[PDB]
């Protein structure tokens, strides 16, 4: 639950960096800690990547199930096991 919360909060923080004039995303990819400091102990590695549509992004955290993702293009979490 901490890891999922962190992922969603990173996604909020990335969305908050969208250019207010053009709607363009910040420069990606980046470590999640460039958006939200102090990931939980359950998160091993976390990154944010730009989706091919040039508008949306995906936040992915590897845990040590395997990883949890959030895709702004769907507004949904995905979990990989």
């Amino acid at each position: 639950t901490a890891a999922q919360a962190y992922v969603r909060n990173v996604a909020t923080a990335v969305e908050a960096e969208r250019d207010p004039t053009t709607g363009a995303l910040p420069q990606l990819p980046q470590a999640c800690d460039q958006f939200v400091a102090n990931p939980p102990a359950s998160v091993t590695q976390c990154n944010v990547t730009a989706n091919n549509d040039g508008v949306n992004f995906t936040v992915t955290a590897q845990l040590t199930y395997g990883s949890v993702s959030f895709d702004s293009s769907t507004g949904q979490f995905s979990f990989q096991l």
